[PDB]
RNA sequence: GUUUGACUGGGGCGGUACGCGCUCGAAAAGAUAUCGAGCGCGCCCUAUGGCUAUCUCAGCCGGGGACCCGGCGAAG
């Protein structure tokens, strides 16, 4: 029961939102694997009237990349338990998130007969503050 | 030598209900008038057409009005 109720690392998003590119020759190097684009909607008054065009760029992380960054990035910040999310999420600072859930997560994520994961195997803050504090880092 | 139209709560002036589309008037099939109420069309587009692949939107909340992550969300 336990086995597969304990919490694990789906993905590591690391992205620099600009707004306007140069720097993903940095996440390329801080991460490992190769960054995207990121493109913005809606005019906006700050000179920003180009939809679709270079405004960010992210690199998500799985399995040993996801984990080999946070041994070197976690010890950058400083965790509190505001910054977890309500599904048991945390994001810090150039942004880092960090997205944990239970192990039979790809029933939400499948094309056929996927469903929604339900409240009792989403993960919690509790669950979640506990998980990551229990492997090279303090809490509040 | 001719023409100078029609509609119209008389005619003129005003207007066009003079060709078209929608809601209501219209009375739960269809049809249905007034110078009836609300209001549009005389284009624009080589993609703003076609197919395929991948995908899900408004709006709100939580975490780092531009971007990134998650949650709610049959459609606003
Ligand atoms: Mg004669
Ligand atoms: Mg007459
Ligand atoms: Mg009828
Ligand atoms: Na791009
Ligand atoms: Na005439
Ligand atoms: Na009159
Ligand atoms: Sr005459
Ligand atoms: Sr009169």
């Amino acid at each position: 029961f336990h086995e597969m109720r304990e919490p694990r690392i789906e993905k590591v998003v690391v992205h620099m939102g600009i707004g306007h590119a140069n720097a993903e020759d940095i996440l390329g190097e801080i991460t490992g694997q190769m960054p995207v684009r990121t493109k913005a909607k809606r005019t906006v008054g700050e000179f920003d009237i180009r939809e679709g065009d270079p405004i960010g760029a992210k690199v998500t992380l799985r399995d040993e990349m996801a984990e080999e960054f946070l041994q070197t990035a976690l010890p950058l910040a400083e965790l509190a338990t505001s910054q977890f999310d309500d599904t048991g999420n945390f994001s810090f600072g150039l942004d880092v998130t960090v997205n944990l859930v239970r192990p039979g997560y790809r029933v939400a994520k499948r094309d056929k007969a996927s469903r929604s994961i339900p409240t009792k195997h989403r993960l919690n803050p509790a669950d979640a503050v506990a998980f990551i504090e229990s492997t090279y880092d303090v809490e509040v």
